[PDB]
């Protein structure tokens, strides 16, 4: 096929090999925590303080699965804290010396990562892994970067729907393979894997920014540091709008408004899609076994609609698509929310699996026709890095309102919200 489809092969292999690694030791989680626990690791012990602490302040009743789930979500937060810092850096970096250069890095760090958990079981060991994965998850946007990159916006539309394929089916297959594996070869197929995408990328994905478009500087002083680091500056897109032949007037605010919906859509849907691991519990008692097979069916479907719908918007059309999403969302939490049985929480997860599976493609789709050549790397850090702070964020605070004021207050209220974005864009 033509050199654009030979790019978006490569970047959706290597991003399914890289996610098939990360995704593969989440339903294992639970167990190496409680592992911890059960050892008396002192620096587990202060982080489950930590946890503690929350789970008194929330009003979050005392029961081990609460707390593995509360646990987990307060270290997924920690991450996103490291992949917002990272981001928007590694994507300017990467303007300046090519995606080449800076993939490679970034996925030396991600085999890093792996090699170091494999070494060692411990909280400590734990957590550096955590450390170092999370500094490297710039291979992310720096895929969202190659695929703003190409020619055209059908190029780039469909890019971002094939990457979109690439997340759901990554979250769907890992935990299904980790689930399957015995424990001690979990962090060995990992480090396989991760192996693997760096090798595969090494040799065979194409370099997309020629040296002659190249930005000439990362960041010159202090303001440059800040532009890359600070939330307000994220949202105003200012590291971009400063850079070489920028986005301006119409143009500028259209990015900037593109990326609060970016942010808010991410903010609220992160929340809702947490506290569905306390929703099904507390009202259906599913095992985490069917918390499983329930987010599998979501992971195929959305998918499916990523593949078939999502990549077949023609281009003009992103806006109007994400427009009647945020819509879907309003039936789909309150169906969620409020359903008593398995027939309406039913319904509730197929619109929210639709809707889900075009809001991040279609946005950054549009967000990805923004910049000037030397600009993608920043300008798709920058939207990473927006949904890094929300994932950071969405969970905690929905946490907080799901055990404080209940579920239908939270999916109420949560429900409601999405309007915030949808008016936005209108
Ligand atoms: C390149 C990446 C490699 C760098 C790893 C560096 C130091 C760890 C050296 C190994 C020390 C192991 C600590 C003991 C431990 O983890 O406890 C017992 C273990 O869990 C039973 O499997
Ligand atoms: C380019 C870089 C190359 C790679 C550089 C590697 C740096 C990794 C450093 C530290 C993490 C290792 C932590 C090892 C944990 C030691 C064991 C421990 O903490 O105690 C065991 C625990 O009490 C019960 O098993």
């Amino acid at each position: 096929q033509p050199p654009e489809r030979r790019v978006v092969t490569v970047v959706f292999l290597g991003l399914l090999l890289d996610l098939l690694a990360f995704t593969l030791l989440l339903p294992l989680l639970p167990g190496l925590l409680e592992s911890h626990g059960r050892a008396h690791d002192p620096l587990y012990g202060s982080w489950q303080g930590g946890v503690d602490w929350f789970a008194t302040a929330i009003g979050m009743p005392v029961e081990k699965r609460y707390n593995s789930v509360l646990f987990g979500g307060l270290i997924g937060s920690a991450f996103s804290v490291l992949q917002f810092l990272c981001a928007p850096l590694t994507g300017a970096t990467s303007d300046c010396l090519g995606r080449r250069p800076v993939m490679l890095l970034c996925l030396m760090g991600v085999a890093t990562s792996y090699a170091v958990w494999a070494t060692s079981r411990s909280f400590a060991a734990f957590l550096a892994s955590r450390l170092i994965g999370g500094i490297s998850k710039g291979n992310v946007s720096l895929s969202t970067a190659i695929v703003a990159d190409l020619g055209s916006p059908l190029a780039r539309s469909q890019g971002m729907a094939v990457i979109g394929v690439a997340f759901s089916l990554g979250f769907t297959l890992g935990p299904m393979l980790g689930a399957s594996l015995p424990l001690e070869m979990a962090p060995w197929f990992a480090l396989l894997f991760a192996a693997s995408d760096l090798l595969f990328i090494f040799c065979f994905l194409p370099e997309t920014l020629p040296l002659e478009k190249r930005a000439p500087s990362i960041a010159l002083g202090f303001r440059d540091a800040a532009d890359l680091l600070s939330p307000l500056a994220l949202l105003r897109f200012s590291a971009v709008a400063r850079g070489q032949d920028p986005p301006s007037g119409d143009r500028l605010s259209s990015l900037r408004r593109l990326g609060l919906v970016y942010f808010l859509y991410l903010f609220l849907f992160s929340g809702l899609e947490y506290t569905l691991s306390f929703l099904t519990h507390q009202r259906f008692q599913f095992s985490s076994l069917q918390q499983g097979k329930m987010f599998f069916l979501i992971g195929l479907t959305m998918a499916t609609i990523q593949g078939a719908y999502a990549r077949r918007i023609h281009p003009g059309g992103e806006v109007a698509a994400v427009k009647r999403a945020l819509l879907l969302l309003v039936p789909a939490f309150l169906l969620i929310g409020w359903g008593r049985s398995l027939p309406v929480l039913g319904l509730g997860l197929l619109l929210y699996s639709f809707a889900a599976a075009v809001v991040v493609p279609c946005l950054s789709s549009v967000v990805a026709g923004y910049g000037s050549p030397g600009q993608k790397g920043t300008v798709m850090g920058t939207l990473r890095s927006l949904g890094a702070l929300a994932r950071a964020a969405g969970p905690l605070v929905a946490a907080s309102v799901y055990w404080l004021a209940g579920a239908q207050a939270c999916f109420t209220t949560w429900s409601g919200l999405f309007l915030l974005p949808f008016f936005l864009l209108q």
